[PDB]
């Protein structure tokens, strides 16, 4: 399937133990889309302080379109130094390795796979 149905853990950046997906644009989209599919992908909402706190690259949440199910329809977009790879809508959050951190909240996405 172009998309699949997720629900993803929302976290609190304090909690995070991994702080990003690797050391490349190229590495870390392809860490974020497998920890996607392998249902170990955690998600920090962007606010003054967060992405000072994780790991560059940075993987993104963009909305893609203006819900199916609930599911907002987003794709990945990296940054490293200022520049973005990709190009999407409005970020709804940045994407970490899940290894059990407690949730606050979770986020129903459609991510075009």
């Amino acid at each position: 399937k172009t998309h699949v149905q997720l629900s993803l853990p929302v976290l609190q950046v304090r909690d995070v133990l991994v702080r990003g997906f690797g050391d490349s644009v190229e590495e870390v989209l392809s860490e974020a889309r497998q920890h996607l599919k392998d249902g170990t992908c955690g998600l920090v909402e962007v606010e003054k302080g967060v992405l000072p706190q994780l790991e560059q690259p940075y993987v993104f949440i963009k909305r893609s379109d203006a819900a199916p199910h609930g599911h907002v329809m987003v794709e990945l977009v990296a940054e490293l130094e200022g520049i973005q790879y990709g190009r999407s809508g409005e970020t709804l959050g940045v994407l970490v390795p899940h290894v059990g951190e407690i949730p606050v909240a979770y986020r129903k996405v459609l991510l075009r796979k």
